[PDB]
């Protein structure tokens, strides 16, 4: 018979769920299909609170054996922080596939339906077990862990430059192409099911003339972490290096990421901080966030960003 | 017979520590090229460069490409931040002759050190008559780039400089240059941006977009006396509540407020909806020098915008 | 008043069988952007277009730019090869009135379809002012790519037309257009190419290259009175023993020979140890294309290596 | 101690020089030896211990199937040796991907073989050459890099050979996998792994060509407006048993392209229908002649028929071979 489905909604102009699924009819006939509302809201008001009760939410569905994927619809915005965040606290293998819309539900060529029918028939497919946590929009399939918003704007949005796709979806067929090389989920070391609040991280940009007050801004308000969306490989200004140095005095564990978008943040022994490897900033703020619910020591953590 | 080129140093990998006229001995075809002069400008790391420095970097450009004898100007230059040095100088440069950025992504002891051949690029590519009014370039890896484009895309390859959306105004194969585009964007001599009479420049940060992104981040900024704040939004500068009550507090008391996009590329649309301007395609470090240019010319938020727009 | 655009239909799957009224009114908001006429050309799949009906397609547009009451003219198309049939009008049409072509990667009935948008897109790019003067647009997921850079990238995803290198003269975003680029290169009112008086264009065909590449498919082109070889070569147009065998006596017997590249992207530069002209960044469909056109105006190799470099 | 690694080469601008260093085109590949390539490089030596084999010496667009047999069958012999970790092998850009492909069908070890070649001649200023070989060496003598498929090392990226191509004619960093990405990069002399394929390969590939003395013919012919019928007659009268269709968007077909698939196929030609566009899957189509490529580029494609030609002739088989290999 069909693959049982659960599709959890948490806003994201792709939108109530029951309307989203009868707006596809189509996706009675690939699964079969409960919605379920977790939440209604713009991406860009989603929180690491909220994000944890999802995790939450999901590993209870999947523990079900009525139950053998998961849809979550998300605003784009914020999509690649809550999917990669559930890729490493859900303990499951059965697939969680996050899918999103570029244009509004009552756009011309609104892209939200299809995409749609694509997460539910990747979601509902065995061969999807076991592969991560996954982003689906626009006929590809991006890890969580590689996945970014690209362009503030268009429907391909969704690329992971360096590391492509794990699969596409064409003519209503999945073709698997890479299975990622990190941990994830089953094998990842995090389970947050008994926590209530995550450690505060905040990112601090690096650009010409960045000033040494807003890391002293963030050290008065008790972050816990600092990922430094740093100049090319993690570079970082005399005033940066003044403003970690100080917040590593305090106990912050600061590490560097790139505001380039893409590539490997190299260690470096004669700069402050751990690095992010290939983790963007918005990535490094959840490992980050995560690691510190554990740890405290540097090795781990820097291991842990060599690893998730 | 020859072009006559300056090659001003600031620094970076592709020397910094080197001299510049250790980069002109290790590289002697250069002199096959154009008649090279070197000139130490500053040598420094790109990530110290500062705002002040690049005013000073952009008033001494002015003054060479004055001189009847200087056919254009080559800069070497940090990889990390040459897209905002570079992109001031689009703004600023009152001359039709080529400023050409050049860097290197491997420092010049390495084994396949790609300093040699984009210098030798750079040159060809300053030398060359076609390349006349094109606005500033930045040159690595056989691609000429515009500054209002292209930015730094990866960490550490030599292949990071791109313009996704864009491309690049030409490529240089087999020691000749194929132009591609021109920019259909004002620079350069017919640009309003005047710096030559200019000692300082109007405080702008930027703050970057995120799931639970502080409020107080926005209060540190207006309580240190920023003019302007570019916000490195989620997806298309999208704003969660709390910094929309940072953008209305620093309104407030006066800061022009971009929301640009961290994502790397694209438009971020006027929203009525939401707080501040837009910024166009530019991303968060050249929002931050258009608005600082900006800032030394009107206060004016229809005109910034305006800018936004056009430049 | 609004643009006077007349949306031009030849088949694709934008259409897919369907009139061009019934897109036209698929899409409805386009009647809010320009006074829209149909206008049925040919219904096929665009696998099937042919040179000799491009040719009719290039006159049939000359015909309505002429016309004071046309601001400018959008074509359906089918994907596959619409980068062919966009090329040539790019060399042959007289105006500055906007020609965009326009297509869809999903069938008109497909759940998510994406010609409507593209359709509404491409009007409001024909009927824009400030379009004018650009050479011939292909308008599809947001973007406006030149007719001589753009082609389809992807056998079957929405976002498959792409310029790699050159980028795309600009985007759509928010009802609003956003341009970016002018390409450097010679086009319509400035190009030497003028059909408007053929029936019939030189035969080209293209052959690839490959490992174990054979020399007796020269040697049928030859016997089939083939006028131009275009070589979708290895790297940058490299030649095997063999395909350098079968070009040399195409060459012996008049066959003008370019050597292009199945690469996807760059730049085939010069080199006169190998048989044959170069294409510059020419593909090997868009080489053909001109290939033919230049055959209509000379045989002298010389002059058609120079078209390559300036189309 | 240090990994044994065999550098077996084959020709290429890798092992290219000219009359100066300024010119990156105009010279001569498959020039130098390889022992001239070790001696440019010798901080290959704290890397590996290295031994060089001349293979060959010749532009990588006159490689043939024959000769990339036996290369396969030389790699074998070699990663059946106890003292050998892993090899690399020099080669031209120009046809790499196809070699490379060739051996990650056929060669029957989980040991690194890692393709390496250079854009620029090894005499140019800023020639790329010497830091591909010294990745290519650390990737073939880590033991993180067993059981990935061959690779190809360029630029500081390992791409698979299933997914890497040349996508620019004349740039350093031309080779790239669009849609599926790099295995691994290689920054700051350490190697970071981001993704394995999945896809049969090496050691869990049913191809085995080490008996073999020759391979099936197929040609490739290109799709496009007034694509002619008489190359399908051609190359049915030269007797190809496969013909690889390097189609207009997912492997449509005009009609005179029809007429000749199916002249080819009443006489026994597998044909396979792929495309020109770069990139991308060309979906089966019960409406069209032939059997589809999935993702597999022309070149790919042309390599996987000749070898699933030295094992089958089932049309259902060659079409599986074509989605898991
Ligand atoms: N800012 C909105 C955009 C619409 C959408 O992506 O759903 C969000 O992320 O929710
Ligand atoms: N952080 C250094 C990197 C070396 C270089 O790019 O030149 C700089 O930007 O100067
Ligand atoms: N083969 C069809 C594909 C569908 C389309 O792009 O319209 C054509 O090019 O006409
Ligand atoms: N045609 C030459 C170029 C080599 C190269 O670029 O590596 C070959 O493939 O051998």
């Amino acid at each position: 018979k069909l693959p049982n489905i659960v599709i959890l909604a948490t806003g994201g102009t792709i939108a109530g769920v029951d309307t989203l699924i009868n707006a596809v009819p189509e996706v009675k006939k690939l699964a079969n299909v409960k919605g379920e509302q977790f939440s209604n809201m713009a991406s860009e008001n989603m929180t690491g609170d909220v994000v944890l009760k999802l995790s939450q939410r999901v590993n209870e569905l999947l523990a079900r054996d009525d139950v053998d994927g998961v849809v979550i619809t998300h605003g784009t915005d914020t999509v690649e922080e809550s999917a990669y965040f559930l890729h490493l606290t859900v303990k499951s293998d059965k697939p969680v596939v996050f899918v999103a819309a570029m244009r509004p539900a009552t756009a011309i060529s609104a892209d939200g339906p299809m995409n749609l029918l694509e997460a539910v028939r990747v979601a509902g497919d065995k061969q999807s077990r076991g592969r991560g946590v996954m982003v689906v929009l626009n006929d590809r399939i991006g890890s969580a862990r590689y996945i970014t918003k690209t362009n503030a704007s268009t429907l391909d949005t969704f690329k992971a430059n360096e590391e492509g796709y794990l699969g596409v979806i064409i003519g209503n067929r999945i073709y698997y192409q890479n299975r990622i090389d990190k941990l994830h989920t089953t094998r990842s070391v995090f389970d947050v099911r008994g926590l209530t609040s995550l450690p505060k991280v905040d990112i601090l940009y690096g650009y010409q003339d960045d000033p040494e007050y807003l890391y002293d801004a963030a050290i008065q308000h008790g972050v816990k972490g600092i990922v430094y969306a740093g100049m090319g490989a993690g570079s970082v200004s005399v005033r940066g290096i003044a403003g970690m140095r100080k917040a590593m005095e305090k106990g912050v564990v600061v590490i560097r990421s790139t505001r380039t978008g893409n590539g490997i943040v190299p260690p470096d022994e004669e700069l402050p901080g751990l690095v992010s490897d290939s983790l963007n900033p918005a990535h490094a703020r959840i490992l980050l966030m995560l690691a510190l619910t554990r740890t405290s020591d540097p090795k781990v953590i820097q291991e842990y960003f060599h690893t998730y």
